[PDB]
Parts: C-alpha cells; sequence; structure tokens
C-alpha cells in the first residue's frame, strides 16, 4: 500500500481525466455561471487584479481571464498566479504563449505554494487588495484551511469574490473517504476534505458565501474485470494508491468492489458504472 505519489500518479490522474466529465462540468460553470459571479469585481476600477492559487497548467484560468475581458473590455487585468510545481508553470506560459486576444492581461507566476506566499505577503508591510481570488481543486495540498481561508478573505477588495471548488460532500469521494480514508495510504501533501468540511469552516470563521454543486462523474466500469489496465489505472486513483489492486487487502478491495456499485457511490445507467465525482463551487464575499 504506497502513496499514489509520481510518474504513475500523472498516468493515473490523465486516465481520471479521459474517464470524466470534470472539463466539461468546470467549462459549463464558466459559461453559465461565472458571468454572474464576475459581474462587479471591476467597477470603479482601472485595473482589475486576479490571483490564481495552484493555477497549475492554465486552462481554466484562461477561461476565467476571457469572462472578466468580455465583462470589462479594455480594462487592463493583472493575473498573478502562485503555482509550486515548475513543470505546471512551464505548461501554464506555453499555453499564454500560444493564446492570442491576451494583449489587455499581464501575467507573473510565484512558484511556490499558498502557505510561502502568504508568509512571503506578511513580511510585506500593507496586504494587497484583489479583486478576484480564485483556489481551484487545490484546497487538499493545504495544511491550515482555516487560516488559508481567512487570510486569502483579508486579500479581497471592495466587490471582489473568491471561488473555490473541491469535490462535492454528497459526491462518492466523501463517502470513499470517511469510510476508507484510514484504510488507504497518508501523504503529508494531501487531505481529505469536500465541500461539507469546507462549508462548515466557513460557517465558524463567519464568512458569507454560496455553494452550487455540478454533477461530474468518472467511468469507473473498466475496475470490474480483472487484468483491465485502465481498470487498474482508475482503482489507484480512487484510493491514492500505486497498484491497489496487488498491494490492497483483499478483504478491503472486495469490500470496495461491492460499494463502488452502491447508489451513494455510483449510479449505474447504460451497463456503465459512473461514479459520483459531483463539484461544488463556492463564492465567498469580500
Ligand atoms: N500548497 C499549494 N499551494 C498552491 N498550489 C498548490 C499547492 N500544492 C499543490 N498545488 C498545485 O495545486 C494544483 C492542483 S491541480 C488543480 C487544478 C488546476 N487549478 C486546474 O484547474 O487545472 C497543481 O498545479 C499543484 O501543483
Ligand atoms: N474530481 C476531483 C479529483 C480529485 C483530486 N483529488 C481527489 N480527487
Amino acid at each position: 500500500m504506497r502513496s499514489l505519489f509520481h510518474g504513475k500518479y500523472v498516468e493515473s490522474f490523465r486516465r481520471f481525466l479521459n474517464h470524466s466529465t470534470e472539463h466539461q462540468c468546470m467549462q459549463e460553470f464558466m459559461d453559465k455561471k461565472l458571468p454572474g459571479i464576475i459581474g462587479r469585481i471591476g467597477d470603479t476600477k482601472s485595473e482589475i487584479k486576479i490571483l490564481s492559487i495552484g493555477g497549475g497548467a492554465g486552462e481554466i484560468d484562461l477561461q476565467i481571464l476571457s469572462k472578466v475581458q468580455a465583462q470589462y473590455p479594455g480594462v487592463c487585468i493583472n493575473n498573478e498566479v502562485v503555482e509550486p510545481s515548475a513543470e505546471q508553470i512551464a505548461k501554464y506560459k506555453e499555453l499564454v504563449a500560444k493564446t492570442s486576444n491576451l494583449e489587455n492581461v499581464k501575467f507573473a507566476w510565484h512558484k511556490e505554494t499558498s502557505s510561502e506566499y502568504q508568509s512571503r505577503m506578511l513580511e510585506k508591510k500593507e496586504l494587497q487588495k484583489w479583486d478576484f481570488i480564485h483556489m481551484i481543486q487545490m484546497l487538499y495540498y493545504v495544511k491550515d484551511i482555516p487560516a488559508t481561508l481567512k487570510f486569502f478573505h483579508s486579500l479581497l477588495g471592495t466587490n471582489a469574490k473568491m471561488l473555490i471548488i473541491v469535490v462535492s460532500g454528497s459526491s462518492g469521494w466523501d463517502k470513499l473517504w470517511k469510510k476508507y480514508g484510514s484504510r488507504f495510504p497518508q501523504d503529508d501533501l494531501c487531505q481529505y476534505i469536500t465541500s461539507d468540511d469546507l462549508t462548515q469552516m466557513l460557517d465558524n470563521l463567519g464568512l458569507k458565501y454560496e455553494c452550487y454543486d455540478l454533477l461530474s462523474t468518472m467511468d469507473i466500469s473498466d475496475c470490474f474485470i480483472d487484468g483491465n489496465e485502465n481498470g487498474d489505472l482508475l482503482w489507484d486513483f480512487l484510493t491514492e494508491t500505486c497498484n491497489f489492486n496487488a498491494t490492497a487487502p483483499p478483504d478491503l478491495r472486495a469490500e470496495l468492489g461491492k460499494d463502488l456499485q452502491e447508489p451513494e457511490f455510483s449510479a449505474k445507467k447504460e451497463g456503465k458504472v459512473l461514479f459520483n465525482n459531483t463539484l461544488s463551487f463556492i463564492v465567498i464575499e469580500a
């Protein structure tokens, strides 16, 4: 039972992406919801400051940027990215150099974690203000979430908004983690969190937010067959384990095999087993 954490991770992650509607789900939220969300973040401003936490390869960031530009044509935008992976940054830069209509947008990449960024910003004398801050699918890697939430919320300017996206409390992950979390290998780099944990922390912090869920799925049909390589790749992903099927206790595996087909974990339709990958979109007000 080795923690999926790194060449196997990318391979499993990739498998996850091409077998789920995660990409499409996000894109759908951007088209239908994002406009309404960022509708007034640029009001009275001659420059819009966007802070991307864990921006990764930049696909979602550029989609976000397109909506802001559409809402505020002619307005300069400063899009700063906090990302610890040099590899991700390289991809992000490659994408930018490839995209065309980005004249009024300037980028800056800071190779560090949100925590390092936070302490670095606290060494400065006064904290900057941002019009839009987003943390997409990255809170799992933050050690102190309440401090992180409080800090970034304090960086929001007038009418600014903070967008956070993590899996939903009503997704299969939530159930998978609550029940088998302790039986999966642990890595000090990742912790299980869902919108339930998040809204609870936001409630205790006393911050105002709205939470929207968007159904997304992961086709894990291939997970039900000895040998199938893709199924095994997905097995590894769902368990954050390297070669789950070959190293995990048979009692664990067997039990998992059963639960993954239960209504609360997946839906069965068209002879397919679709793991509930519902995502939660949380918008926090300044
Ligand atoms: N503590 C931390 N602070 C900021 N970013 C972090 C981090 N730990 C990991 N990350 C970054 O978090 C990202 C998680 S993948 C997140 C998805 C990405 N926002 C996009 O939508 O594609 C990766 O780029 C990873 O390097
Ligand atoms: N759909 C979210 C993918 C993910 C990241 N970590 C765990 N699961």
